[PDB]
C-alpha cells in the first residue's frame, strides 16, 4: 500500500489524498481515515480495490486557525496497517523575500534592500498592494518604518543610512502584511577596527612531482584592505624523512617563496605536505600563524567516471564518460590515452573533448557480468573503475523523461523507464501544493511504458509530476517539472564573452517579458566569504521558484508526505550593479555599466517579476573576475607637525606577466611639501623601482610639511612608458605644536531706521580673520555636523547632533524661510541624530550618560521632550518610546513636586541637591512646558512641580537655579513669574563700557541664556539687547558656544530674541577698513543665510568697521592663537611617566589624574582625559591597561587614526585615577615635536591640567634612505 497526500493545509483548498493498492494477496482493502487543538474531526470509511488508485477529497473548513493537525490511515478488518503524518497549517496565500545589497555594513554606509512579495502562482498578489516594513537596531529600537510600502510588480525598494557612530551588531529588517509577519532578514553593522590581520598561503602554481619544488604565495592583509609588512617564516614538513624546509622573507602585503625538495618521490600519485607560515607584523611584532596541507601531484590531471546510472542494465546501452579535470577543478582538454573495456571487446584511442570528457556508449550483452573501464596514457597515468549490473534489491530505479513539449490543453508525453519489467507504477500531479491528478498504470510486464496525460487548467502555469513503483521491497521514484513555457517569465541575463576589465565598461544583455520588472545585484565573493553561514538571497529566491527545503527528501520538497508498508523502504567598498530596470518593448533591454577599479571576483545575479507571468530567474549566478593590471597603495600617518621629517611609505603591485620598472612621482601641491634634500622650488620628485609580478614592492619619500592644514598627498605611478597607470589623492593633517584655542569677538547691530555707525576694534604668531554674517545660524548651519572643538561621546553631549538641528528648523519655520538646501540639511542630520541618541536609551525606557548605565532624570527629560519636539520635522521617531521615557521621568517625581538626580553626577549645578533640587526640578518642568503634547499628557507633574517652586521661591538665592525656575514660570504663566524675573534681574551684572548685561555664576552662559529667554517671553526687548551683546560675544568660532548645554540654551535664546528684534529687511553696507586698504560688503537680501563674507586681516594692530543702512548683522573677528606648548594646572593634578618597554617602537605611557578638592567642592563635573600621541605613533586594539578600579573609565574613544584617545569619567575627586596607554611607532618620523596629555572638567573647562611629554629621538640620518640623506650627515 502506498499513501501520498500533501503535507500542507489551507483554509479552503481541497485536500486530496491518494491511496495506491498494489498488494496482490487480497482483492480489496478497507481503511479508516482520521484527520484532526482539534478544529477538525473528519473521518471516512473507505474502500480501495486491488491494483487501483483511490482519490479521497477533504473539504477544509474556512475557519481554520493555527493548531496541531494529523492524518491517520488505519487498516480495518483482516488487514493490519497503521500510518500517520503531521500536516502543517498555512495561514498565508503569499510568501516574502528580502534582498540586501550587502551582508555586512560599516558606519558611514547606506543599506539598500528590496522586499519581494509573491502569491501561490509566483506573481504579485492582486489583493496585496502595500506592505508594512520596519528596521530596528541590535537593541530593538525602531529606526525606520514604512507603514504603507507600495509594491511595484510585487517589489518594494528603499534604503537606510547608517549613522557615523551607529549601534553595532545585528539589525533586523521586518515585513508585515495585515499585521502579520511575512518575512524578516538580518544584516550586520560592524566596525573595521580589528587591527588584526588575515594571512593566506596557497601554491602560486599547482605543484607537480617533476617540479621537485613548491612555489607559495604568502599574502597578509588587514580586514579593511591595506597590505601588511612583516617577516614570514615558512616551514614545510616532510615527516616520512623527519625533514623540514625553512625559508624567511620580508613580505610587503604579498610575496612569493620557492621551496626545493631534495629527492621527492611519492609512493602514490598524490601527497599532502603540511606547511606553517608565521607572519610577524613589522614593529608591533604581532604574530599570526597560518597552516595548510599542500598537495603535490604526479600528473597535471585527474579522471573520474560519470555514469548515467550507478549500475548498468544487462542487455541495454550504458552511457558514461571519463571526466578529465585539472587539479583546480577546471576542464582538462586534449588529454590523450587509450580507453578499453575488455568485457565488451571495446577500445578507443582518443583525446578528451573541449569539455574534458571522453564520452562512452558501451553495450553489455545479457551475459556480461561487469564493465571494467580502463584508461591508460603514455605518461604512465592509469584509471580503472568497475561498473556492476543492477541488483533489484538495492539498485532498481525508475526514471521519467519528457518526450513532448508541455503546452496548454495538449497532451504531455513521457517515457517511463524502469530497470524491472513493471507490473505497475503510479503517477501524481501537483500544482499549488495540492494533488491535481493521479493514476494507477499497469505496464504489461514491460521495462518501458509511454505515459500520456491531458494538461488541465488546474496545472497552469506551474505543476510537477511524480512517478513511483515498488521494486523488490523499496519505493523507487523520479519527478519532473511541468513548466508551461508559453505562460512563464522567460528571463535571462548575460555578459559579453570577453575579459571584463577594471575601469572599462561592460554590456549587460537581458531578455524576458516586455512589462517585466528586473532586479540586478552584484556581490564580490569576499563579502560572501566572511558571511555565507546566514541565508544567501540567491538560494532563497531559487527555492521559491521550486519547493520547500538531513538527506534530500523528494516528498518534503514536493510539498507531500509518503507512507507505506512497514517492510517497504523509500529510495534516495561600495555596491555595484544594484540597478532595477524594465525589459521594454522588444522583449529585451541592454544595460551598460562601468566596472569598478578593483581586483576581485564577482557574483552577478538577476531576477524578474512580470505582473502577469510572474517570477523569472537565471539558472546560476554569472561570474567573472576583474584584475587591476597595476596599482599603488598608500600607508600614511593621520597627522604630522610642521618641521617634522616624515617617510611617506607606499607599496606597488604588478599583475601583468612580467617584471616592469615602475616610476612613482610624488607631487608638491601648492608649496605644501618639501622633499628633504631637494630645493624648495621642485614641484615633484620621481623615483623608480623594479616590480616583479604578484610581489609587493615598497617605495617611499622623505618629506617635511610647510603649511598647517591639509597636505594633499598626490602620487602617480606607471610601468610601461605610461601604458599602465594608477594615481592616489590622499590627505595628511598638518597640525600646530600646541592645541590652538580660537577666540571669537563678535558685535551685532540691529538697525530699524537708516543708521550710520562706526565700530573700532583693538586686536591682540597669531592668524586672524574678520567675518560678516547676516544671521546667527549662518555659520552654525554650515558646521551642523561638527559644531564643537571638544569630544561629545556621552549621552548629554551627543545631543549636539540632535538639538541644534531642531533649533535651526524651529527658526527656519518661524521666519518662513524657503532656502530648501538648509531645511534638507538640518532634517537629514536630525534623522541621523535620532538613531545615534538611541544608543543611550536604557532597558527601563530612560536615558543614561553611557550606552549602559543608570538613567538620568535630567537626560531623560532633556532627550524625551526634545524628541517629542522633533516629531514635527521627521516621522521616524517612536512615539511609544517617548511615552515610556516621560513615564519613567514622571514616576521619579516626589510627592512634594521635587526632582532628585538619578545615576552619576556629571553636571553638579543641575543635578546637585545642595539647594533643594530647584535647578533640576525647574529644568524638568521647563522641558515639559516647552512642548504642548508633553504639557498635556503630564499636567500632573507640572502642577505638583510649580507648587514646589512656589514653596521654595523665598530660598532661591542662586542665579542659575533662579533663571531656570523663572523661565519655567514664564512658560507656565505662573502668578509668581513677574516676581521671579525681577528677583533674577536684581542679581545681574553689567559692563557699562561694553553695554553688556549678564549673570556671574559658574555656568554664566546657561544662566544668562535662560534669563534672556524670560526677557523674550516678557517682551523686554530693549533691556534684552545688552544681554544679547554679552551672549553673542561668548560664541565659539562655529557660531555655537564652546560646550553642550551652553549651546542648547544659548542658541535657543539668541534665535528667539533675534526673531523679535530683527528688521523685516536687510539693506546695509559694511566698510572694513584696516592698515590702509578697505574691503567692502553689501547685504540687501533678508532671507539669505548661506553666505560667506570671510576676510583675512594681516599682522595688524587696529581695525575699523563702518556699517550703514538697515537690517541685522554680526561683525566677527576670529583669532587663531598659537601659544607655546607648556605644562599647566588649575584644580587638577596630572602626572605622566613613560615606562621602560625594551623596544624603541613601543610606548607605554602611565597617566595619573586627580581633582584638587577645595572646601565644599570635593569632586569635579564629568571629566575627560585626552591623550595625544607623537607623530607616527598609533594605538593598539585595546590600548588601555592597569586601570584603577576606584573610579572607572566609563568610555574609551579612539580617534584620528589611532592618534588620539579620549577617556571619560563621571567625575574625579582626590583619588588617583591612573591607567597605562600602549602605542606603537608605525611611521618613520624625525625631528618629532612633543606631544601632550590633558585632563579637564567638561562643564567648566577653566579647571584643567596639561602635561607635555617627549619620546626617544629618531635621527634624520637613520630615517632617510641613501639617495636623499642630506648634506649634514654620513
Ligand atoms: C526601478 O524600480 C522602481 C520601483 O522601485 C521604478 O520606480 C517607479 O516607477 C513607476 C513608474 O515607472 C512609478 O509608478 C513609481 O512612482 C516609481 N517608484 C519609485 C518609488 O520611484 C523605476 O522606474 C525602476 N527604474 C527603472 C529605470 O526601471
Ligand atoms: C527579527 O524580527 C522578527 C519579526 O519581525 C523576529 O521573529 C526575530 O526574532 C527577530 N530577530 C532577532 C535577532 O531577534
Ligand atoms: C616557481 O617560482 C619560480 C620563481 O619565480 C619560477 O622560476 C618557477 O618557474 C616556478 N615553478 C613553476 C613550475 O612554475
Ligand atoms: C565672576 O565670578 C568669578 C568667580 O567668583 C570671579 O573670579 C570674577 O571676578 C567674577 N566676575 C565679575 C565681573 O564679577
Ligand atoms: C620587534 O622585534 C624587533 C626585532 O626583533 C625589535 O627590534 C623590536 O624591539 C620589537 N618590537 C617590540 C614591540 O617588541
Ligand atoms: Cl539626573
Ligand atoms: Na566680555
Ligand atoms: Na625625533
Amino acid at each position: 500500500l502506498l499513501v501520498v497526500g500533501p503535507k500542507f493545509i489551507r483554509a479552503n483548498q481541497e485536500y486530496t489524498l491518494v491511496i495506491s493498492n498494489f498488494n496482490s494477496q487480497l482483492s480489496k482493502v478497507d481503511l479508516l481515515l482520521k484527520l484532526e487543538l482539534s478544529v477538525l474531526n473528519v473521518t471516512k470509511m473507505v474502500d480501495v480495490r486491488r491494483n487501483m488508485n483511490r482519490m479521497i477529497n477533504f473539504n477544509m473548513p474556512e475557519d481554520l486557525t493555527a493548531g496541531n493537525y494529523k492524518i491517520t490511515i488505519d487498516g480495518q478488518r483482516g488487514f493490519s496497517f497503521h500510518k500517520e503524518a503531521e500536516l502543517v497549517y498555512l495561514s498565508k496565500s503569499i510568501s516574502g523575500l528580502i534582498q540586501v545589497d550587502k551582508p555586512v555594513f560599516k558606519p558611514g554606509d547606506t543599506v539598500n534592500f528590496r522586499v519581494i512579495v509573491l502569491d501561490t502562482e509566483l506573481k504579485p498578489p492582486a489583493r496585496v498592494k502595500s506592505v508594512y516594513v520596519t528596521i530596528r537596531d541590535p537593541q530593538r529600537n525602531v529606526i525606520r518604518k514604512w507603514s504603507t510600502a507600495k509594491l511595484y510588480a510585487g517589489v518594494f525598494e528603499s534604503d537606510l543610512q547608517i549613522a557615523p557612530t551607529p549601534m553595532l551588531g545585528v539589525w533586523n529588517i521586518s515585513v508585515e502584511v495585515e499585521g502579520e509577519e511575512l518575512v524578516s532578514k538580518t544584516f550586520e553593522v560592524k566596525e573595521y577596527v580589528l587591527s588584526t590581520f588575515d594571512v593566506q598561503v596557497m601554491p602560486s602554481v599547482i605543484p607537480l612531482e617533476e617540479h621537485q619544488a613548491v612555489n607559495l604565495t604568502i599574502e597578509a592583509n588587514y580586514h579593511f584592505g591595506k597590505p601588511v609588512q612583516g617577516v614570514a617564516k615558512v616551514e614545510l614538513y616532510l615527516d616520512d624523512d623527519k625533514l623540514k624546509l625553512k625559508k624567511e622573507l620580508t613580505v610587503y602585503g604579498k610575496g612569493q617563496v620557492e621551496l626545493r625538495f631534495d629527492n621527492f618521490a611519492m609512493d602514490a600519485d598524490q601527497q599532502d605536505v603540511p606547511v606553517k607560515v608565521s607572519f610577524v607584523e613589522q614593529y608591533t611584532n604581532r604574530t599570526v600563524v597560518k597552516q595548510s596541507q599542500i598537495t603535490v601531484y604526479r600528473y597535471a590531471y585527474r579522471v573520474e567516471l560519470i555514469k548515467e546510472s550507478p549500475q548498468f542494465r544487462p542487455g541495454l546501452p550504458f552511457k558514461c564518460a571519463l571526466q578529465f579535470t585539472h587539479h583546480d577543478g577546471t576542464p582538462a582538454k586534449g588529454i590523450s590515452g587509450k580507453v578499453e573495456v575488455s568485457d565488451v571487446r571495446f577500445e578507443t584511442t582518443t583525446t578528451s573533448d573541449n569539455d574534458g570528457l571522453i564520452k562512452l556508449e558501451l553495450q553489455p550483452s545479457e551475459g556480461t557480468e561487469q564493465l571494467s573501464i580502463h584508461f591508460n596514457a603514455v605518461d604512465g597515468f592509469f584509471f580503472y573503475e568497475d561498473v556492476n549490473k543492477v541488483e533489484t534489491v538495492t539498485d532498481a530505479y525508475i526514471k521519467l523523461e519528457l518526450k513532448s513539449p508541455i503546452k496548454r490543453n495538449k497532451l504531455m508525453r513521457f517515457m517511463v523507464t524502469c530497470t524491472e519489467r513493471m507490473t505497475f507504477f503510479v503517477y501524481y500531479v501537483m500544482s499549488k501544493g495540492n494533488i491535481i491528478d493521479a493514476g494507477f498504470m499497469r505496464p504489461n510486464k514491460q521495462p518501458k511504458y509511454l505515459l500520456q496525460l491531458n494538461a488541465t487548467e488546474k496545472m497552469i502555469p506551474r505543476a510537477k509530476i511524480l512517478i513511483a513503483t515498488v521494486a523488490g521491497r523499496t519505493v523507487v521514484y523520479d519527478f519532473a517539472d511541468l513548466d508551461f513555457q508559453e505562460l512563464r517569465n522567460n528571463f535571462d541575463l548575460s555578459i559579453d564573452e570577453q575579459e571584463i576589465k577594471p575601469g572599462r565598461q561592460i554590456e549587460l544583455s537581458m531578455s524576458g517579458r516586455p512589462g517585466a520588472y528586473v532586479g540586478l545585484a552584484a556581490y564580490d565573493k569576499a563579502l560572501l566569504l566572511f558571511n555565507k553561514n546566514h541565508d544567501l538571497f540567491w538560494e532563497d529566491i531559487g527555492q521559491v521558484f521550486d519547493g520547500f527545503h538531513n538527506e534530500f527528501d523528494i516528498f518534503h520538497s514536493l510539498g507531500l508526505f509518503a507512507r507505506t508498508l512497514d517492510d517497504i523502504l523509500f529510495d534516495s567598498q561600495e555596491s555595484w550593479l544594484w540597478k532595477n530596470v524594465s525589459i521594454g518593448r522588444s522583449g529585451s533591454r541592454k544595460l551598460i555599466e562601468v566596472v569598478p577599479d578593483t581586483t576581485t571576483s564577482w557574483y552577478l545575479t538577476g531576477f524578474s517579476i512580470d505582473p502577469v507571468y510572474g517570477l523569472g530567474i537565471i539558472k546560476k549566478p554569472i561570474q567573472f573576475t576583474t584584475v587591476q593590471p597595476f596599482y599603488i597603495v598608500e600607508n600614511l600617518p593621520y597627522s604630522i607637525k610642521r618641521g617634522e621629517a616624515v617617510v611617506l611609505q607606499f607599496t606597488l603591485f604588478n599583475n601583468l606577466g612580467a617584471e616592469y620598472i615602475a616610476d612613482v612621482t610624488l607631487y608638491n601641491v601648492a608649496n605644501q611639501t618639501e622633499f628633504v634634500g631637494r630645493p624648495n622650488t621642485d614641484l615633484s620628485y620621481t623615483k623608480s623601482v623594479s616590480v616583479p609580478p604578484k610581489v609587493g614592492v615598497p617605495i617611499s619619500f622623505l618629506i617635511k610639511a610647510r603649511k598647517l592644514g591639509e597636505m594633499a598627498v598626490r602620487v602617480k605611478a606607471s610601468i610601461m612608458l605610461g601604458h599602465e597607470t594608477d594615481a592616489l589623492e590622499k590627505v595628511i593633517r598638518v597640525m600646530p605644536e600646541s592645541l590652538v584655542q580660537p577666540r571669537m569677538d563678535t558685535r551685532f547691530f540691529c538697525f530699524d531706521d537708516h543708521k550710520n555707525q562706526t565700530f573700532p576694534i583693538n586686536l591682540d604668531s597669531t592668524k586672524i580673520e574678520f567675518r560678516l554674517n547676516p544671521n546667527l545660524l549662518t555659520t552654525v548651519i554650515k558646521n551642523l555636523d561638527h559644531l564643537l572643538g571638544v569630544p561629545t561621546g556621552c549621552g548629554e553631549q551627543n545631543m549636539v547632533k540632535f538639538v541644534p538641528n531642531i533649533l535651526v528648523l524651529d527658526y527656519l519655520h518661524a521666519i518662513g524661510s524657503k532656502e530648501q538646501h538648509l531645511i534638507d540639511k538640518a532634517t537629514n542630520l536630525l534623522r541621523q541624530g535620532y538613531q545615534n541618541q538611541m544608543r543611550y536609551r536604557q532597558t527601563d525606557g530612560s536615558f543614561g550618560l553611557w550606552e549602559t548605565t543608570n538613567g538620568s532624570v535630567f537626560l531623560t527629560a532633556f532627550v524625551g521632550t526634545s524628541m517629542q519636539t522633533a516629531v514635527k520635522y521627521i516621522s521616524d521617531i517612536d512615539a511609544a518610546m517617548v511615552e515610556k521615557a516621560l513615564d519613567w521621568l514622571a514616576s521619579k517625581q516626589h510627592f512634594s513636586g521635587r526632582f532628585d538626580k538619578a545615576g552619576a553626577e556629571y553636571h553638579k549645578e543641575m543635578q546637585g541637591g545642595l539647594r533643594n533640587g530647584v535647578a533640576l526640578t525647574s529644568y524638568v518642568l521647563m522641558a515639559l512646558l516647552e512642548n504642548d503634547i508633553a504639557k498635556a499628557k503630564h499636567a500632573e507633574v507640572i502642577q505638583k512641580g510649580m507648587t514646589y517652586l512656589s514653596n521654595q521661591f523665598g530660598s532661591i538665592n542662586n542665579a542659575y537655579d533662579l533663571s531656570i525656575a523663572t523661565y519655567a514660570m514664564m512658560l507656565n504663566g505662573h502668578t509668581m513669574k513677574e516676581e521671579a524675573l525681577n528677583k533674577l534681574i536684581d542679581m545681574s551684572f553689567i559692563d557699562a563700557d561694553k553695554n553688556e548685561r549678564f549673570w556671574n555664576t559658574t555656568n554664566p552662559i546657561e544662566t544668562t541664556a535662560y534669563a534672556l529667554l524670560s526677557f523674550v517671553m516678557a517682551e523686554k526687548y530693549t533691556d534684552g539687547i545688552p544681554v544679547m551683546n554679552w551672549l553673542v560675544n561668548q560664541r565659539y568660532v562655529t557660531g555655537s558656544f564652546p560646550s553642550t548645554q551652553d549651546t542648547f540654551v544659548g542658541l535657543k535664546a539668541l534665535t528667539k530674541m533675534a526673531e523679535k528684534i530683527s528688521p523685516s529687511r536687510n539693506d546695509y553696507t559694511v566698510q572694513l577698513k584696516y592698515k590702509k586698504s578697505a574691503k567692502y560688503f553689501k547685504i540687501n537680501s533678508e532671507q539669505i543665510d548661506v553666505e560667506n563674507f570671510v576676510d583675512i586681516p594681516e599682522d595688524t594692530k587696529k581695525l575699523e568697521i563702518n556699517v550703514g543702512g538697515i537690517g541685522f548683522g554680526l561683525l566677527e573677528v576670529v583669532y587663531q592663537f598659537n601659544l607655546n606648548l607648556v605644562n599647566f594646572e588649575n584644580r587638577f593634578q596630572l602626572d605622566l611617566e613613560k615606562q621602560n618597554t625594551g623596544s624603541d617602537y613601543e610606548l607605554r605611557l602611565k597617566v595619573c589624574a586627580s581633582y584638587i578638592p577645595q572646601l565644599t567642592d570635593r569632586r569635579s563635573n564629568m571629566a575627560l582625559i585626552e591623550v595625544t600621541l607623537p607623530s607616527g605613533y598609533v594605538v593598539d586594539r585595546n590600548p588601555i591597561s592597569e586601570q584603577t578600579k576606584v573610579n572607572p573609565i566609563q568610555k574609551t574613544e579612539i580617534r584620528y587614526g589611532g592618534t588620539s584617545v579620549v577617556l571619560y569619567y563621571d567625575n574625579m575627586g582626590s583619588e588617583r585615577n591612573c591607567f597605562t596607554l600602549t602605542a606603537y611607532r608605525r611611521f618613520k618620523v624625525a625631528l618629532k615635536r612633543p606631544a601632550y596629555v590633558v585632563v579637564y572638567d567638561y562643564y567648566n573647562t577653566n579647571l584643567n591640567a596639561i602635561k607635555v611629554y617627549e619620546v626617544d629621538k629618531q635621527n634624520l640620518c637613520e630615517i632617510c634612505d641613501e639617495e636623499d640623506c642630506p648634506a649634514e650627515c654620513g
